[PDB]
């Protein structure tokens, strides 16, 4: 009787009503906002669920402008956003001349998720 | 009796009413917003579920403008967005002249998800 | 009796009423917004489910403009969008002259999902 | 100019979704049960309206009777009724012999609903 | 100018979703039970309206009777009723012999609802 | 100018969602039970309205009776009723022999609801 057993038994994640990520290699830029888990059980009442609650009867308004000159108004801009480069500008002249303002340029990645290097020698007679 | 058993048993993820990602290699840019999990059980009542709740009777308004000159108004722009480059500008002259403002240029990736390198030698007689 | 068993048993993911991705290699740009999972059980009541809730009786309005000159108005632009480059501009002259503003140019990818390299030697007599 | 005006102006009752009786003379026996007025306005719920609500999984039952003698069982009799005289009896001998148990015998009624006795004398010349 | 005006202006009752009786003469026997007025306005809930609510999993039951003699059982009888005379009896001999147990016998009524006795004398010349 | 005005202006009752009786003459026997007025306004909840609420898992039950003699059982009888005379009896002999137990016998009524006796004399010339 001779038995040489090899078994790379692999199973994924178990998710039950949620946000789930595994084992990650080479994650350069990541963004994951407002991934909320809510369990609401209500009987004979009112439930209000809120993550971002704004109540503003007057918000970011501009007044009356009789006869002004060269006014600049940028209200409530670039709100709840991402990756904004050289944007929403207000001027008379905008000149871009350099070799700059470069984002995420020329990366070199050599990644591996799972590396298994096994040697199984047995049952010599 | 001689038995040499090899079994790379592999099973994926188990997801039950949710957002689920596995084991990732070479993830350069990632964005995943407002992936919410909600379980609502309601009896004899009111449920309000909210992630982004804005209630604004006056929002980002411009007033009356009798006879002004060269006014710039950018209200509520670039809102809840992504990857905005040199945009929503307000000027008289916009000049782009450089060798710049480059995004995510010339990456080199060498990635592997799962690497199995096995040697099974057995049952010599 | 001699048995040499090899079995690369592989099964995919199990998804039950949800958003599910597997094991990914070479993911350069990713975007996945408002992928929500909702389970609503309601008896004798009102349920309101919301991820992005805006209630604005006046929003991004422009006032009356009697006889002005060279006014610029960009209200509520670039909203809930992606990949906006040199756009929604407001000017008198826009000049693009450089060798720039390049996005995601000239990547080199060498990726593999699953690599199995096995040697099975057995049952020598 | 001479005017002698007589007007016995008479109008009946005004009923709006209800039970209404007028002015009654000579009412000997009266019975009016479960004359209910209900106004039900329902939105997103359950309404249960009940005047006489009985919920009885075992009610007025008789058990098993092996070999008894001369048992009398009168369960749940004379229920929600009226004018029951010498009834639902249980015996071996019932003898009625008298000049009695008389109900509502030999009434004398002299009634009037409305009596108007008027004398109009006028305009003598 | 001479005016003699007579007007017996009479109007009945005004009923709005209810139980209404007028002015009654000669009311000997009266019974009016469970005349209920209900106004139910329901939103996002449960309403239970009850005047007579009984919930009895075991009610008025008789047990097992092995070999008894001359047992009398009258459960839950004469319930919510009226005018019950010499009834639901349980015996071996019932003898009625007298000149009695008389109900509502030989009334004399002389009634009037409205009596108007007027004399109008006028305009003598 | 001569004016003799007579006006027996009479109007009935005004009822709004209720139980209403007028001016009564000669009311011998009266019974009016559970005439309830209810106004229920419900939002996001449970309302339970009850006038007579009984909850009894075991009520008025009889136990097991092995081999007894001459037992009398009258459970939960004459419940919520009226005008019960010589009833629901349990015996071996019931003898009625007298000239008695008489209810409401031989009344004499002389009633009037409204009596108007007027004399109008005027305008003598």
């Amino acid at each position: 009787r001779c038995e040489l057993a090899a078994a790379m038994k692999r199973h994924g994640l178990d998710n039950y009503r949620g946000y789930s990520l595994g084992n990650w290699v080479c994650a350069a830029k990541f963004e994951s906002n407002f991934n909320t888990q809510a369990t609401n059980r209500n009987t004979d009442g009112s439930t209000d669920y809120g993550i971002l609650q704004i109540n503003s009867r007057w918000w970011c308004n501009d007044g009356r402008t009789p006869g002004s000159r060269n006014l600049c108004n940028i209200p409530c801009s670039a709100l709840l956003s991402s990756d904004i480069t050289a944007s929403v500008n207000c001027a008379k002249k905008i000149v871009s001349d350099g070799n700059g303002m470069n984002a995420w340029v020329a990366w070199r990645n050599r990644c591996k998720g799972t590396d298994v290097q096994a040697w199984i020698r047995g049952c010599r007679l």
